[PDB]
């Protein structure tokens, strides 16, 4: 089926063109907004989008990633050597983790800044063997809200499965985070993230990290995650959520990445074909995909955001509004598009 492969090419090329044109003056990828507060993310989004595009074999994409890495090196204002949501935010383990994946793609894992950043990641390792997003002193020093002045930050500064999964993509950390990632798997075979509504994100990344480890003992856990991924994907080739009952592009893209970890099962191959089919049909004329990268802001004290039923979408809230207990999305559609195009490139050869 050469027409379906040619459409994947045309779809991927349209998405890459959108992403390259979507960069700002300096050349940053920007997405998400905390209006009249944390403002727009760059360091994080650029680190993620750069890592997503690393799978492309194009020379002009690699040039964009080398510029992305140069822009990150210039962000050297934090004494830890970490990267944050944007300039004004303190360093976090997730951003730093994604920046180190981009570093590896541009052959800069051995660089001074990469070594300093990897060293800083080690401080975020918790007793239970997981990675915490924030150090309490850093995030408290930034936050200047009266309501959250002397509240607990053990939610934001506790070990997170979503961040631990992403950081475990780094070979230096995969072995240390292994045991934490194994015990945090649910009976249904999936994982649950802290900052993300869609479990497919954390499930795909954890399974990929375990797969990269190459340990036979982890294969049953991977196969149980794939089986869960197959249940989540409906016959029409999309992941249905409460928000998007006719399919989330973000969740489906990550589910498609999860299903690449089984390459023998005929039913899994058929599901991937269905997922590619739907994603191709959903792509907008400008090459982007409709924003569905839902980032939630738990209360600083909340360790269990998956047990928080009061989630509201920040932009739909009538009246004066706080970010705590609210969900924000990628308004530029750069985070979503980067996720989808990455999944389509990795999935194309397994048709
Ligand atoms: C971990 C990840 C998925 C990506 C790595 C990048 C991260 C850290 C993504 C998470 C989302 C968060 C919380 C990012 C920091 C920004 C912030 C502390 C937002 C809340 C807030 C701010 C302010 C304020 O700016 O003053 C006032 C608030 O009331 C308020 O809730």
């Amino acid at each position: 089926l050469y027409p379906k492969l040619n459409q994947l090419s045309n779809s991927i090329n349209a998405a890459v063109a959108f992403l390259l044109e979507a960069r700002n003056l300096e050349g940053w990828w920007q997405d998400f907004n905390f209006p009249q507060a944390a403002s727009i993310g760059d360091e994080w989004v650029t680190a993620y989008v750069g890592t997503m595009l690393a799978t492309l074999p194009y020379a002009h994409v690699h040039e964009a990633l080398m510029q992305a890495w140069e822009l990150l090196k210039i962000r050297d204002h934090r004494p830890t050597g970490e990267w944050g949501y944007n300039y004004i935010l303190c360093g976090d383990a997730d951003t730093t983790g994604w920046a180190l994946q981009l570093a590896a793609a541009v052959g800069a894992s051995d660089s001074e800044r990469a070594q300093q950043a990897r060293a800083a990641l080690a401080t975020h390792l918790q007793p239970n063997g997981g990675i915490a997003t924030f150090a309490e002193e850093s995030i408290r020093a930034y936050i200047k809200v009266p309501d959250l002045a002397n509240v607990s930050f053990q939610g934001w500064c506790g070990a997170h499965t979503c961040v631990s999964a992403a950081v475990a993509a780094l070979p230096e950390f995969r072995s240390r985070l292994h045991d934490y990632l194994r015990v945090t798997q649910t009976s249904q075979g999936n994982w649950e993230g802290y900052w993300w509504s869609d479990h497919e994100y954390t499930t795909a990344l954890t399974a990929e990290a375990l797969a990269a480890g190459g340990q036979a003992a982890d294969q049953p856990s991977i196969e149980q995650a794939v089986a869960w991924g197959l249940k989540r994907l409906c016959p029409q080739g999309f992941v249905a959520t409460s928000k998007h009952p006719n399919g989330s592009t973000f969740a489906t893209a990550w589910c498609l990445r999860l299903l690449l970890l089984n390459t023998v099962d005929a039913e899994v191959k058929a599901a991937r074909a269905a997922a590619i089919g739907w994603l191709l049909e959903q792509q907008r004329p400008n090459g982007s995909w409709v924003s569905s990268a839902y980032l939630r802001i738990p209360y600083p004290f909340d360790r269990n955001p998956n047990q928080f039923p009061h989630w509201r979408y920040y932009d739909e809230i009538e009246g004066d509004k706080a970010f705590e207990g609210s969900i924000i999305f990628d308004h530029n559609s750069i985070f979503t598009t980067a996720t989808v195009v990455n999944s389509l490139v990795k999935a194309a050869p397994m048709l």
